């Protein structure tokens, strides 16, 4: 597997120009246009999403944050890129079985990803649960998985399309972490 | 609260001279005699036990590892002290509800603590594997590691309490071993 970064799938993320997408504030990935993803689509729907147990997001800033509870998570996917600003944590050759992988498709191998990150300071914070805004995750439909997976997007017809947008709604929830004295 | 370390507890700890517990040869940790530990004996036996999960130790070094595996834990007790020797992870004031804690026992409030651990995890030629305390060791970690913490509780109690908390710390204490 070429290295992977993982893109957390939030209600703020957003496309930016030139293969690079805008987690939040402080973190923009890159992705390789012609790549070899982890995470993939199909005429069945989105495969091999990574789900971050034992993390939140602060959503604002595009960070992941541990939280040191099991009970929250993040998930994303796990395409072919780099974390372009942001602190990024490597995990180099982690066996693909260890990984929390769910909708699993032809997954094998060794696999090195990163993370975008950022002592952790826990006080005064509250996690939340978040589901995508059904709005939010057609845009994540037409502007990032249609630009990350364009070949294999135009290819699909409208039920096969509608199924994708379904996925998306269906699995991306995520807990999200903010402070509740200070912005 | 005062500011809590994490003491992993395995086959390889033994206490060390002058408020000392060797984890492995790269970590050892002070305890502080008067300090208030969040983990706990009474004559029920061993309470506030941390299930470390997403990690495994290297149980020759005493280092933790971050395995991004859910399945792979440590367990381990809170305790007043310092990590002396070792990298440290310190996490401020988590709600304690937050916090994978069993055996609990008034829990509650917030807790600073410290993890045995440049950003990045080699996991490449390693595979973790499940372990369970052989009971010689329970015994020895009984006598020679809680005894000397909560060595005033310790001595209060009667034989049968002692031995329960025997019983307790071997039936609690397993955990993922990283070998590569």
């Amino acid at each position: 597997w070429e290295e992977q970064v993982f893109l957390p799938i939030t209600n703020s993320i957003s496309s930016e120009d030139n293969n690079q997408i805008k987690i939040g504030s402080s973190v923009s990935i890159e992705y390789n246009q012609n790549g070899q993803h982890v995470s993939q689509i199909d005429d069945k729907g989105l495969h091999n999403i990574l789900v971050l147990t034992g993390y939140a997001i602060d959503e604002s800033t595009g960070e992941l944050v541990p939280t040191f509870d099991p009970c929250d998570y993040v998930k994303g996917i796990l395409i072919s890129g780099k974390i372009l600003k942001g602190n990024h944590f490597k995990i180099i050759g982690i066996p693909s079985n260890k990984l929390y992988i769910i909708r699993k498709k032809d997954v094998h191998g060794n696999i090195t990803f990163s993370l975008p990150i950022k002592q952790v300071d826990l006080r005064d914070k509250v996690t939340s649960f978040v589901s995508l805004d059904r709005d939010v995750a057609k845009t994540i439909v037409d502007n990032v998985l249609a630009k990350i997976y364009a070949k294999i997007y135009n290819s699909l017809n409208k039920e096969q399309k509608d199924k994708l947008y379904r996925d998306v709604e269906e699995i991306f929830n995520y807990y999200s972490i903010k402070s509740l004295k200070s912005n």
